[PDB]
């Protein structure tokens, strides 16, 4: 019965979609320790977002599942009888889920505490982490997109999925011949606009491109939008996430009866301040609840921000150098053999990262018996589930198969690299698996990945729903 399972995974791995590719495939039973299958298990490969598994376990060991993140507004002293302050500071401490609403409610607290004129300048303080925005070997041409957002301690998160350091751009058509309407979203009055886009005839071709040219803070739009087209939206990153958070915070202050008379910029609390007055503050949800949008949708910003938060807890340094050692140590203290690991970031966007399929499975076994095991496995995408917040990146995969609603696994796809790793819980034993593909030269081999997980689910004692 175990001899036939091997013949089918051998046959699945023959597919022409794996032409010139190296693939690590390892399957293990969690109750016994029986290695049911092993192919190139100790070979070093790139993981893409499967590197988030390692990060997320280390964030729970170091910071704990009870951990939350704070944000504050500070002045040198309280406001007077006239209700005047000088300079104000908005100070961030690594919150990956700070919304525009959250800023509005802090701007109400500021007015409630007796302020009605900010006499000086307003400063944004992100000095809880270093000001290294991107990783060394990330590619400059990817910088306009939400997954390559710059890293900061003061960052504003968009929408219910909490995409940091970005703004939503909207393009609406007018009459044929007239320029199209571009909205910059939150970054209105912060980022610059370069609108070169026109409206085309009804039924003409959509040729619209939205860019942020490298080393600028400009949204550049070109092409035609047909008069009969549904309007277009796109998330785009900005330069200095903290300066935007600043810009968005004085708008909130102004909307709330507090007047800012000076300028807005970056800067930290002067230190010659002996007793700063805290006029407003906010507290995030706990890390266990934050792990859900993070792991279900594969958030890169969250992972890089959590690394730098590990550097603070272990060393007092908000840095990739220090946090990456913290990840490595915490993984060891849990029992993982980290001989084959090369750690260059938390998200897995770096092509400097290397894992092995034996290492991922080792992690999945150790995380299975850790005190925080249920909050860990809840964050992982479930196969074939409609609900975005239950299915995540596996929402439209393995539906109508024996794996629907059963297989819990993390994904990770890039040019030349793709991976699926997680749990197959069932009555015939709870399984752990890792599939890692490198070197393929077409579409990512997602159906080969699906095919194995489905076959393992039938082996674990499941059937396709009807
Ligand atoms: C998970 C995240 N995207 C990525 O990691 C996509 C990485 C693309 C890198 C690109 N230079 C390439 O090589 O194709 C996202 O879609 O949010
Ligand atoms: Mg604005
Ligand atoms: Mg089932």
């Amino acid at each position: 019965r175990l001899t036939e399972l091997r013949e089918d995974i051998d046959a699945i791995l023959e597919d022409p979609a794996l032409e010139g590719a190296v693939s690590g495939v390892v399957v293990v039973d969690t109750a016994t320790g029986e290695e049911l299958y092993s192919r190139d298990g100790g070979e070093q490969l790139l993981p893409a977002s499967n590197m988030k598994l390692f990060t997320a376990a280390a964030a729970l060991e170091v910071l704990g599942a009870d951990h939350s993140f704070g944000t504050e507004v500070a002045a040198e002293s309280a406001p007077g009888r006239r209700g005047e302050v000088q300079d104000l500071y908005l100070v961030g401490r690594g919150d990956p889920t700070l919304s525009a609403e959250d800023l509005d409610a802090m701007a109400a607290e500021v007015a409630a505490s007796g302020v009605r004129t900010v006499r000086g300048d307003l400063y944004a303080d992100d000095t809880w982490f270093d000001s290294e925005r991107l990783v060394d070997d990330w590619w400059p041409e990817d910088e306009p997109y939400a997954y390559s957002a710059q890293i900061s301690a003061l960052t504003v998160a968009h929408g219910e999925r909490f995409d940091t350091g970005v703004t939503e751009v909207s393009v609406t058509p007018a009459a044929e011949g007239e320029p199209a309407d571009v909205d910059l979203g939150a970054a209105e009055g912060y980022a610059e606009l370069d609108n070169r886009a026109v409206t085309g005839a009804a039924g003409s071709a959509n040729t619209l491109v939205i860019d942020r040219p490298v080393g600028t803070n400009t949204i550049a739009v070109t092409g035609s939008l047909p008069a009969d087209a549904a309007p277009v939206t796109a998330l785009r990153t900005v330069d200095e996430p903290a300066a935007l958070a600043g810009h968005l915070f004085e708008e909130a202050l102004e909307s709330n009866g507090v007047t800012v008379k000076g300028d807005v910029g970056l800067g930290g609390v002067p230190a010659d301040w002996q007793d700063a007055e805290v006029l407003a503050d906010h507290t995030s949800a706990e890390l266990s609840e934050i792990l859900v949008p993070f792991m279900k949708f594969s958030n890169n910003g969250h992972a890089e921000m959590l690394v730098k938060s590990i550097g603070q807890e272990t060393a007092g340094a908000g840095t990739w150098d220090a946090g990456l050692v913290g990840v490595e140590e915490a993984l060891s203290g849990l029992g993982v053999d980290t001989a084959g690991l090369v750690l260059n970031d938390g998200s897995g966007l770096s092509r400097g990262n290397l894992v092995t399929a034996d290492t991922v499975v080792d992690l999945l076994g150790q995380a299975g018996s850790a005190p925080w095991a249920q909050t860990w496995s809840a964050s992982l995408p479930v196969a074939g589930e409609s609900d975005p917040f239950v299915g995540g990146t596996l929402a439209n995969r393995m539906r109508g198969t024996a794996a629907e609603g059963v297989v819990e696994a993390k994904t990770g796809t890039m040019s030349g690299v793709s991976a699926l790793s997680g749990y197959v819980p069932g009555p015939e034993g709870e399984l752990a698996f890792s599939i890692v593909n490198n070197g393929h030269s077409g579409p990512a081999p997602l159906a080969v990945q699906d095919a194995i997980a489905v076959r393992l689910a039938e082996y674990a004692g499941h059937q396709a729903p009807e």
